[PDB]
């Protein structure tokens, strides 16, 4: 059956850092590879020729198989997999790589379908020019996505092939379509997270390439549901601009390490985002990207109080969530105990016995 996300519910984790490179979710990776760069596009364009052969081997081995048995003996029922735009079209003038990525969805997103009944976000993280000044957008720097009309044309075509790749998996009403993330053009980094973070011009061309993209699925397959990361504004500011019957669902990102509050009282912070994130009902919402690390004070001892206590927070105002992120290894130090990998690591809480899905 296609999904019908007014009705369907899930829980599970993203696949982050392994067909989108981040330095923070893996620091052996990074340190080795990386050349000293911020970014995917550097750290590609560092190793030149080899950049290539480096990533594949990383598409064939940071996840595989045995990580989707592991999330499905405690109940994940939803995976979230951010991809480059290079994933799907050969960009002139980029230097993200363009490879067999796609090749590596489709084993292990098939795998999680046949054997366990799990649903698919295919999430296109980066667009053509850069939609938010970082490198998930595309690259540090690059904001030129925007107002941008060869762009705008090489983003359809990612949508396109996208389309086309769910068609023909065998299994299409197992795929949610994700066709951007976090779009912001404020320079401030300070209000990155916030509203602020997108401007209302900004917002008009964010608006036209998500009709764009509605009316584009549609036209092929209307069953197929489109996720829109609305930035950091709620689901209100852009409820209203869209048609009622769009078959569309709203993700949003809800994290704590840049704000004031601890451990012990993150819970009352879960549940009171929870519900103001909820919506007005028109369209659902879905909690995309969340994690449990804290500004101040980082309790080992509450993260299976707190894991549950978000999982609970996010399933009881909308349509479940998905962990950021499987599997995560950076060594950043955090306020109180310990580092990032003792709070972002999902693995951590099922090999501790934390995690139990099927109680919802
Ligand atoms: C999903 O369910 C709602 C509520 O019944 C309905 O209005 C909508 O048309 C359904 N989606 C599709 C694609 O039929
Ligand atoms: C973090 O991990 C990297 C990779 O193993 C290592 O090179 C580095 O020394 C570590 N940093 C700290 C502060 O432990
Ligand atoms: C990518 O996949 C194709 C199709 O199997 C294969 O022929 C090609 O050698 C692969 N390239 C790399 C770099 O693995
Ligand atoms: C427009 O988008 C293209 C495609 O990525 C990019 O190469 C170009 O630099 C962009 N132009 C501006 C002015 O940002
Ligand atoms: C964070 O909040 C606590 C109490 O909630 C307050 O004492 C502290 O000053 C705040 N931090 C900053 C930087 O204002």
């Amino acid at each position: 059956e296609y999904v019908n996300w007014t009705t369907f519910k899930a829980n599970g984790v993203n696949l982050g850092g392994w067909l989108v490179q981040e330095s923070t979710i893996d620091s052996q990776f990074w340190g080795t590879y990386s050349g000293g760069a911020d970014d995917e596009w550097g750290l590609c364009e560092h190793l030149g020729s080899r950049c290539g052969p480096v990533l594949e081997h990383r598409y064939a081995t940071y996840i595989t198989e045995r990580d989707i048995d592991k999330l499905a003996s405690v109940g994940v029922g939803v995976l979230r997999i951010p991809t480059t735009y290079a994933a799907w079209i050969k960009l002139p003038g980029s230097q993200l790589y363009s490879g067999n990525q796609t090749a590596y969805l489709k084993q292990i997103a098939d795998y999680a379908i046949t054997k366990y009944g799990m649903h698919i976000i295919v999430d296109v993280h980066s667009l053509p020019g850069g939609t938010n000044g970082l490198t998930i957008g595309e690259a540090s720097g690059h904001w030129g996505w925007y107002y941008n009309e060869t762009a705008f044309d090489y983003s359809m075509q990612v949508i396109d092939a996208v389309i086309s790749f769910v068609q023909n998996s065998g299994s299409p009403q197992s795929y949610t379509i994700e066709p951007m993330n976090e779009p912001t053009d404020n320079p401030d980094m300070s209000v990155f997270g916030t509203p602020a973070a997108l401007s209302d011009r900004g917002a008009t061309w964010v608006l036209k390439y998500i009709r764009a993209v509605i009316d584009r699925v549609a036209s092929v397959n209307p069953n197929i549901p489109v996720m829109f990361q609305g930035s950091f504004k709620p689901e209100q500011y852009w409820s209203n601009q869209l048609p009622a019957d769009a078959n569309l669902v709203f993700d949003v990102h809800t994290y704590y390490f840049e704000r004031n509050v601890t451990s012990e009282t993150l819970p009352a912070r879960l549940y009171a985002d929870a519900q103001s994130k909820a919506g007005d009902g028109k369209f659902p919402v879905f909690t995309g990207e969340w994690a449990i690390q804290t500004l101040y004070q980082n309790s080992f001892a509450l993260r299976e109080r707190n894991v549950n206590a978000g999982l609970d927070a996010m399933y009881k105002y909308s349509q479940g969530s998905c962990y950021w992120t499987a599997k995560f290894s950076g060594n950043a130090t955090v306020n109180g105990q310990g580092t990032q990998a003792d709070y972002w690591n999902f693995e951590y809480f099922i090999d501790h016995g934390y995690i139990d899905l099927t109680r919802f």
